């Protein structure tokens, strides 16, 4: 087996993660190595920590290690067995990819939608300009959450609530950080076989409300598509995810039930809510504390969309220094420090180590990140380092993971960048920031809290000026 840390009785290496396990496992990886045995009680898991041990992985034998490892959280309504996310690579999953690659997030697709979020945009600017007026201090955690719920709801079901808080993303906002708080927290369940029939922290049943509740909202929205759809031939057809999944279910051309769809979506929802929310966070974070670097951006931005102030998502390529940025954030702060747990589907021999069937697979892209063996300065905010650069968060590059890599790479990539560009794009371009309080500045910022996604234990709070 990898070496690793001398296991206890038990508890294997458990009480030695702390709060921040990411970074633990960064820090023991310098004394193991890229291929790390770590014991989660009887929860076998090998840490991979190293830009070639990624590619071994993910690449080479990317399809032994294609399948996932289910939390029992996931067992809710069934999920496990039903999921795009968590089904391992067969028939029924290559589909739902496929409608994902080809379908939903294609280029055709992506533009389609571009109006319907570009209102949600303008409801955001909107909000930060009352808060600028009234001279009041946003909360960027809580913008962005708001954002994004927006974003995601315009590009999956065409919502074009105009207020930006309103009733239907308030609720999602409730179910999401629902599904946080319950996942966020050790499940003991996941690390002692024996007590899964218990489930002893009731944390299947808490989930199973708040699937619940979001299968619901979902279910409702397509039956109502469905009936509009049926009672209105001859209306315009609709640029989002709902319409296409309608006609690929009417089409009947692939063999899944319509709960495929209706969790497939719920993930797709969800998959996108806590990832560019935090990251969003983090990049505005990041480009206050380098006031260079926001000045750089605002520059870039003032020459390309001048008076404009909100950006077209085709504009992407006249902006290298956005992308940059965004690029850089997700180096030093991707979204899940450890991806999403992968697992050996046979035994394998990796770099003369033997790795069991049923390992669970931990990527660190964190560590490597922030590895000076691969990364100048690995701690440094500087997004210049990106500018002609080739390196890319498409998988392609195992020195820059935030996505994943081979298999199981994550399909919501192409909404994913559009949602991180242009909502940094909106806040950068039309207001100037300061921090509400500058005193424990440095602090805030480094102070992570781990969860679905590792976000600033104290959220960003900026005042905006023009
Ligand atoms: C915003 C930044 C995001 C990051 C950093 C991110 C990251 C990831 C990562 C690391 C994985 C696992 C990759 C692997 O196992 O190799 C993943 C998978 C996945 N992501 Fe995301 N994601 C983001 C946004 C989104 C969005 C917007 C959506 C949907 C609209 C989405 C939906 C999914 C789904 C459904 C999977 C499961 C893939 C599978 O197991 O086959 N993500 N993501
Ligand atoms: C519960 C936990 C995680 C997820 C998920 C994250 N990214 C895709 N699916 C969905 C439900
Ligand atoms: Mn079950």
């Amino acid at each position: 087996l990898p070496p690793g840390p001398f296991p206890y009785p038990i508890v294997g290496n458990m009480l030695q993660l702390g709060a921040n396990p990411h970074q633990v496992f960064a820090k023991l990886s310098k004394r193991y190595g890229p291929l790390m045995s770590i014991h989660l009680g009887s929860l076998y898991t090998v840490i991979v920590s190293s830009p070639e041990m990624a590619k071994e992985i993910l690449h080479r034998h990317g399809q032994v290690f294609s399948g996932r490892t289910i939390a029992q959280a996931v067992h809710a309504c069934d999920h496990d067995k039903i999921s795009m996310g968590f089904l391992p690579v067969a028939s029924e999953w290559r589909d739902m990819r496929k409608i994902c690659k080809e379908q939903m997030f294609s280029n055709q697709s992506m533009e389609a939608s571009q109006g319907l979020r570009r209102q949600k945009l303008q409801q955001l600017l909107d909000h930060v300009q009352k808060c600028s007026d009234s001279g009041r201090a946003v909360d960027i955690r809580e913008a962005a959450f708001i954002t994004t719920l927006n974003l995601m709801s315009a590009t999956l079901f065409s919502s074009q609530a105009t207020e930006f808080d309103s009733k239907a993303t308030m609720e999602f906002k409730e179910i999401i950080e629902g599904v946080a708080t319950i996942v966020g927290v050790p499940n003991f369940a996941d690390y002692f076989p024996i007590l899964r029939p218990f489930d002893p922290q009731g944390v299947k049943r808490r989930a199973d409300v708040f699937f619940g509740k979001l299968l619901a909202k979902i279910e409702g929205y397509l039956n109502e598509r469905l009936e509009s759809k049926r009672a209105n031939p001859n209306a315009p057809k609709k640029d989002d995810f709902l319409e296409i999944v309608v006609d690929i279910i009417q089409a009947n051309e692939f063999k899944l039930k319509t709960h495929h769809f209706t969790h497939l979506m719920l993930d797709l929802f969800v998959g996108g809510s806590d990832t560019n929310t935090t990251s969003i966070e983090w990049a505005m974070s990041e480009l206050v504390m380098n006031p260079d670097k926001m000045a750089r951006l605002k520059a870039e931005l003032k020459s390309v969309a001048g008076d404009e102030k909100i950006v077209d998502e085709s504009a992407m390529p006249k902006l290298p220094y956005l992308q940059a940025v965004i690029k850089e954030v997700m180096r030093i702060h991707p979204p899940g420090p450890l991806l999403l747990p992968r697992k050996a589907e046979s035994d394998q021999e990796v770099n003369g180590y033997l790795i069991p069937k049923g390992t669970q697979i931990l990527i660190n892209a964190y560590a490597i990140g922030r590895d000076p063996s691969i990364w100048t300065d690995p701690e440094t905010f500087d997004p210049e380092r990106f500018l002609d650069n080739k390196i890319d968060f498409k998988g392609q590059d195992y020195e820059l993971l935030p996505f994943g890599s081979g298999r199981r790479v994550c399909p919501g990539m192409p909404l994913a960048t559009r949602i991180l560009h242009m909502a940094t794009a909106t806040l950068v371009h039309n207001f100037d920031w300061k921090l509400e309080d500058d005193s424990t500045a440095a602090a805030d910022h480094a102070g992570e809290l781990f969860g679905v996604a590792v976000r600033r234990a104290v959220p960003l709070r900026i005042i905006p000026i023009v």
